[PDB]
């Protein structure tokens, strides 16, 4: 038992809800948060520019040393930062931005990093601003991660679409 409330259960690991990720993070305290990252860590918009903001910059100014002692990620790689006042530990996760040209293969790739944690709070990798089709998103996750995954979907018709949708 976990103190994640109010989610669908999809699968027998994969559970989503119509949720602004920074308030479900805020409330629940989980020991891992996923950021929608990029390979530099600038986390100036969507789900980063979100959490960033709700850690009054603390996210960046980590991100930032951690980028100066060991350069990039990699487009489908990850890092383990702190979680700050949203976690005990943030999962930074590089999905493919689409609107970069990049290969939605990676996809599966970046999904593959959650499996390394036993439960996580999570956005829908590569969807908003880094422009991939959020129900391929979210068919990749189920189809892709075998740990505890918790998805919050801040648009309320793209969670009903997703929810409706959902084989
Ligand atoms: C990209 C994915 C696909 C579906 C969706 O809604 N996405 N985003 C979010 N998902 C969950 N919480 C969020 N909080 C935010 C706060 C912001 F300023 C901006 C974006 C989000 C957001
Ligand atoms: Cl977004």
């Amino acid at each position: 038992v976990n103190s994640f409330s109010g989610y669908l259960k999809l699968t027998d690991n994969v559970y989503i809800k119509n949720a602004d990720i920074v308030e479900e993070a805020k409330k629940v305290k989980p020991t891992v948060v996923v950021n929608a990252a990029n390979v530099y860590l600038k986390h100036g918009g969507g789900v980063a520019g979100a959490l960033n903001k709700a850690t009054n910059n603390a996210m960046q100014v980590e991100s930032d040393d951690y980028i100066a002692t060991n350069g990039p990620l990699k487009v489908g790689g990850s890092c383990v930062l702190s979680g700050h006042n949203l976690a005990k530990h943030c999962l930074h996760v590089v999905g493919p931005n689409v609107n970069k040209g990049e290969d939605i293969q990676l996809l599966k790739s970046a999904y593959e990093n959650f499996n390394q944690h036993e439960v996580l709070l999570a956005p829908l990798l590569s969807a908003g601003i880094f422009g991939a089709d959020p129900i391929h998103s979210l068919r990749v996750c189920v189809d892709t991660v075998r740990t505890n995954v918790y998805l919050a979907v801040f648009d309320k018709n793209l969670y009903d679409k997703l929810v409706s949708s959902f084989l």
